[PDB]
């Protein structure tokens, strides 16, 4: 292949995040060397999930995203069978021990209103909290409850905009924008 | 021997916890390669003790479990001769500098009501606080005082249920359940 | 060259700070081996910026100083396009996520009143917060808002005075004082 | 020499503490291999000073003990010339940025009342705060202001009593007790 | 699944070897949790390849096995376009810079005579050197040229027999033997 | 800028080599973000120099390339004033303690015959040994004395061809080829 | 207990050697805190075995001493079933891949002639090579074949005499001498 | 003090060498901050001793210089009581296990002929081998036996001349030259 986006993803993101994104796509039958926009999206969504759990108190969140599917589910059963929360239909991203709810994290390239709508439709179980992030710098969360501090959310939006600038500086943003 | 449970314990728990459990059983004349259910129980009880001390503030707890008996006692004398607390008859697991009491941690495979009863009977000295944990996800603590935050206790129950799932997934839970 | 001040700067400051100061001066066409007083000033200003961000909460500050100009700007655009703050004319040193403002850090060898005046004149955009530090041990901040705790600011002034003592002990302070 | 106390000190205390105590005694013309009770006392006093600064908030204390005399003084001048505190006649152990005072730490083998008296007599400058610790488990601080939390002070007394037990277990406590 | 062989493979082999074997099987559409005998065979073949390159001089061998297919081929082209050796039809395991030939490593569960025959049939290009190893402790190499020292080959056979003993001790060898 | 070649250089070469190449170009007034082909050439020439010194015995070579000019010269004077070798007019790359001569390493994109000619013309002092390497896989050394083993030189040519394949796979080789 | 010899053993020998000796004695029902002379002898014999394998070429020796009995035997079976050597009746210390024989290492406090005699009597199988070392500085090996270089054996005797001096300097050698 | 030479010594030599030289001078009642030329000479002599032992085979040399006097002697007794070599009157620097002799290393600022003469006069025991090194680049060894390879000795002279250049570049060589 030899795509500019693949080499940018490896230079932009942390090696442990690239490896986890590579393992995730291959597990679902995706090629990071061919479909490089999904490779960039998976790394971005992964890093956002990690910074999110880094916000707030220690051991406040349980990280579901990034684990292989079987083990990622195994933790979901344990959290449900411990706290008494309904089992989600689809795999979520985190669990909040402080608010006792799962969190589905989204990173969109359009307006946050559309992405949340498509997310809340698939998640017919209204118990899982939703928190969308946008590259331009918006965010929409369920019941206007954004969970973390303003400063922790601000760090995420700042990094999101840096990625967009880095892509556009290499003339790869427009392909990534029209990808979603 | 070559038991499935021994290889699972080594793959499931952290190497430092396995070594401490191995040293503990051998010191009391127990074979981790033969009696593998007690090997799994000692690792589980050890990890629960470590997460427990990881809850709350730093240097809030003094870890007694995991040390060799002579040194584990030596610290008990120092804590007693410093705070003026009665010397426990049997070796406890932790000491709470915030609540000024020793803690005996239990991890049971039956209902928490029975295990606490047997624990409180041996500990005729009602000064040592008792905190039981169950694999299914319950907990019973003395005077309904559970010491740590709800989130820290929730992390322990979640990990406890993951261990049960991992055992049952390998068809070793029933032997571990009827072991106690 | 073989200047006493160059070898003192390398012995006084942390290697990562010396490398960042070396990279900064060379990027702006400055020689650390020739103009060693500016070499000492850049290291001092860098270390003060790092301790400043180390004060307060984690992820409270975004460190702009120390990055290469293109990337240092890139983060400024992201912070502006995320929080809605006006773009500064000149490169600042940090950004406060808690107070939503950029910070320009100064380390002067004269009275803090003059240095602040020259700083506020160049920064015609009154939105960027200014915080001056002096070697003797004073500080002047915009609107008397010194941002960090008294203890964190005290640590900075103490280190500043240690550097002056170390220079004067080697008979290099007077050259550094009349340098500015 | 080949003293039991020297090998106990090396086995009991952390290597960085032993090296700092060795460097301290040699600087003052003392032999750790000959006068092993002073070797044990210097290590104990050093470790108590380190745990003390580990109590409370980060960067709350400035550690004076453990540095070589010239640099230990250099920091004292900087703290005085920054906060406006009188220069102590004798070298103190720490400085409290929160309470704006120097701390002299003592570890005695008799009752804390005597040791404090001898300490307050030498320190005719009543500005430096005094905090005595005893092996048996007492403490006396100036104006009954013990600075740190009860839990942090309790950790120090517990460790102090463990050292006494370790010495007595090797029949070296009586020599250490009649040493002071 | 929860197979005894999967947990044995993770406990028996080095983590970097397990990860490389996991990545290899998934790339070829194989499940290490389901087909655990091939999981053990891939780890064994990988470790044998690594010890083989560890024999002899440094930089004597170029390791082809363990790399992802595209990069593993890329190195083959470079070695061919540098030394002038014919391009192998199938991916080999190593390249010998000292003897200027590729090496195909085999680890069989039957007699080495059969495995070599099947290997030499697929490798119709007689230029690639073949070196078979057996669990019981035999070896067959092309033209009786075993490349490495007797001591380095002996270390490989010893480790091979230890793996067989470890499997048989857990009653998993017969399934692994009848697997091939 | 945002060039594909810059991100490839950072992904292809080791971080310490990229930093040394960056420092080298900036010192000579070159921009690695603009003139990315020279950025790739400097990294390649650096890595070839490092592998070259890695060949043969330990401490056989003194690495001149990679150091800043003033210190790189300083070592040249020491080697000359120690062994009695004439001072080279231009900065060489290594020094051979075994053959008592400096080595100038070249990595060309045309035939090795031309590059050596231009190299030997500038180096009018015929004492400095010359060793050219080509991407396609040739090498020309002074007096047919190639210094290192055949296997060590083969490793260099193999890596050289891998870089060419990686560039061509990303459609950046032709620009790099017509660069020289 | 609190013995001078126990604290000397911990200060004299490497932590990994002390842990292996502790695990060895406990496995055979021995107390390192009570029988401290056997604790010193096991550490000494262990360190001698490790330096012995460090002599000569890499991977020349297979270390049997230091492993737990079951695994130490497992390797013996593999070495026998690979090289065709008779199975030793008692556990040896090393295996020589170069000379194809097991080695029994001895460290005596009397003359090497007696210790070898008692060793060769128990080892009725004359195939296992014997190599005795003495604290004073002698050595006796089977068939006058001392296996390693003179320099490697000299390093062992030098360290052996340093241990004797360290013990005698603490007035513990005579108890260790009359122990055997 | 604040001497240019002290800060140069700390910047020129490795931290472990500076610490060992500091400990050596203080042990003999010397101040590295006052007598900085002896501080530079001790570091230089130490580094030369370390490179010397780094020459040749592994474990060929026993390093005596750098240890504290009591332990440095202890090893000398062990080497003598093991190999049967006469005890040196003064402390040597190394011991050669290959040539069975102690080595006294010298680093002079005058001609090597004088320094060797003064060295051989004090060492009336003609058994200890002598090897002098000069800053300008000469060497004189007993019986013209220079022990190590030409390349290893050349590395030492090259580093020696680099130190002289670094001193002269800072106008501190003349003081160091007239120091001896
Ligand atoms: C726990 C471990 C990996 C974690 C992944 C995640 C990464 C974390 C690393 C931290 C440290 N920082 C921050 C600064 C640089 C760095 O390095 N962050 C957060 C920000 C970006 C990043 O990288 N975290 C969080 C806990 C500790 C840790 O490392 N993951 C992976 C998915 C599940 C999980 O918990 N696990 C768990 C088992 C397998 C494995 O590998
Ligand atoms: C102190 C030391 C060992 C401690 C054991 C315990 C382990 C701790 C490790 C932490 C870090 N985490 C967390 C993430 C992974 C990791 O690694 N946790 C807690 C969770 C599971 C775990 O593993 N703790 C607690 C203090 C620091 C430390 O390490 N122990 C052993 C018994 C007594 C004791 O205090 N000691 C003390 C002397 C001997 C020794 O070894
Ligand atoms: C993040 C990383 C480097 C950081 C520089 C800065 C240094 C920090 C180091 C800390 C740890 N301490 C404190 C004790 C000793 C030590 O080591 N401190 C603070 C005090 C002095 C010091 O040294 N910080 C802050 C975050 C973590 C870190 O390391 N920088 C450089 C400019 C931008 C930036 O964030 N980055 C970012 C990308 C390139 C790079 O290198
Ligand atoms: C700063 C550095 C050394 C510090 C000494 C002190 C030691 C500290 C180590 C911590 C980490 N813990 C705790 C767990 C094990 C461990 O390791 N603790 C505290 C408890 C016992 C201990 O050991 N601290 C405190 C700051 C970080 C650090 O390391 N010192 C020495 C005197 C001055 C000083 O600040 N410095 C400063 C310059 C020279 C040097 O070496
Ligand atoms: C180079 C690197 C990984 C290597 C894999 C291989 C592993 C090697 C590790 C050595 C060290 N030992 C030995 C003792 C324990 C240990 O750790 N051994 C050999 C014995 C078992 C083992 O584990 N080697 C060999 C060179 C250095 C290295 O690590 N590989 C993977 C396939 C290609 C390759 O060269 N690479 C290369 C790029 C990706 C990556 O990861
Ligand atoms: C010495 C040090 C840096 C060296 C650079 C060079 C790098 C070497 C690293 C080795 C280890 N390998 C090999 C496997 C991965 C790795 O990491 N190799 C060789 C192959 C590629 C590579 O990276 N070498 C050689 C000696 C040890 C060392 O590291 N340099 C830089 C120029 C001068 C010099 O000697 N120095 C010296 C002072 C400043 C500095 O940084
Ligand atoms: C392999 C590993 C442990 C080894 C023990 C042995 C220790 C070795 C350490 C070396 C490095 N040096 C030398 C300088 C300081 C140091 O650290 N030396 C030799 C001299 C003293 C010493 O300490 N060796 C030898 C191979 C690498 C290694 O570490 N052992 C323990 C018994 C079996 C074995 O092979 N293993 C194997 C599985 C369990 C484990 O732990
Ligand atoms: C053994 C240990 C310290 C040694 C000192 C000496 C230092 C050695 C370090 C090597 C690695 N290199 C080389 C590259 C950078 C580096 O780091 N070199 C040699 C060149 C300069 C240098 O620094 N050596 C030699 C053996 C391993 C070691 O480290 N010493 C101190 C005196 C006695 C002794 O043997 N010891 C022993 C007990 C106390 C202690 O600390
Ligand atoms: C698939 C699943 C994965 C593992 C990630 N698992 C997810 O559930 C997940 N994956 C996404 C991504 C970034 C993938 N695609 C994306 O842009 O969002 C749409 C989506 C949502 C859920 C599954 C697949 C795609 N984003 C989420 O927010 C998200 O929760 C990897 C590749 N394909
Ligand atoms: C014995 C003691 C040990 C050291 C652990 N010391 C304990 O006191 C302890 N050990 C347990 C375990 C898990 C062992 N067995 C168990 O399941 O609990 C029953 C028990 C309680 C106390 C001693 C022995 C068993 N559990 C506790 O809660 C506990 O406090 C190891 C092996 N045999
Ligand atoms: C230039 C810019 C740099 C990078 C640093 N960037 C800065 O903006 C900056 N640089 C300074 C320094 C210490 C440099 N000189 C100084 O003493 O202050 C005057 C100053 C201010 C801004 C730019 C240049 C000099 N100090 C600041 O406070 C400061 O914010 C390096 C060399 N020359
Ligand atoms: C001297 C000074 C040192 C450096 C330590 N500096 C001190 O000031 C200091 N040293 C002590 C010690 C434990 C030494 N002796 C002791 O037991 O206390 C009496 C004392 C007090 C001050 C100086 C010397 C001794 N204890 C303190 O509390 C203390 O503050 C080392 C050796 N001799
Ligand atoms: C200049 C010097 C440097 C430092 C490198 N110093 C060199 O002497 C050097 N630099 C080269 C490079 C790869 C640069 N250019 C190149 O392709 O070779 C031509 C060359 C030779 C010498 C100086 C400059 C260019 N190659 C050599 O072989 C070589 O020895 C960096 C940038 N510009
Ligand atoms: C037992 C076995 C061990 C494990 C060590 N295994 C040995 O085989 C062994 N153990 C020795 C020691 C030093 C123990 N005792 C000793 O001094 O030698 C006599 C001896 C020999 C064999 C077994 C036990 C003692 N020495 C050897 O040379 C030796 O090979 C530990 C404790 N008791
Ligand atoms: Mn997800
Ligand atoms: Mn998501
Ligand atoms: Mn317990
Ligand atoms: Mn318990
Ligand atoms: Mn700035
Ligand atoms: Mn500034
Ligand atoms: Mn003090
Ligand atoms: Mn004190
Ligand atoms: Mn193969
Ligand atoms: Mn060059
Ligand atoms: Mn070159
Ligand atoms: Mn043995
Ligand atoms: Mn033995
Ligand atoms: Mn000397």
């Amino acid at each position: 292949r030899g795509s500019h986006m693949e080499d940018f993803v490896r230079q932009c993101f942390n090696p442990m995040i690239v490896e986890l994104a590579e393992k995730a796509m291959k597990e679902y039958g995706e090629d990071p060397k061919i479909e490089t926009n999904k490779f960039a999206a998976t790394c971005t969504h992964l890093e956002v999930c990690f910074m999110y759990s880094d916000g707030g108190s220690k051991h406040r969140f349980e990280i579901i995203e990034g684990r292989d599917r079987i083990m990622a589910w195994t933790v979901v059963n344990s959290i449900c069978n411990t706290t008494g929360v309904e089992k989600p239909k689809f795999l979520p991203d985190l669990y909040d021990y402080k608010e006792n709810r799962f969190i589905e994290i989204g990173v969109t390239r359009r307006e946050v209103h559309i992405y949340y709508l498509e997310k809340a439709n698939k998640i017919k179980s209204e118990k899982t909290h939703i928190h969308i992030f946008s590259f331009t710098g918006e965010e929409m969360a369920t019941k206007a409850d954004y969970t973390l501090d303003e400063e922790s959310r601000a760090r995420i939006k700042t990094r999101l905009f840096t990625i967009r600038q880095e892509m556009a500086s290499r003339s790869l943003w427009d392909s990534f924008r029209q990808s979603e």
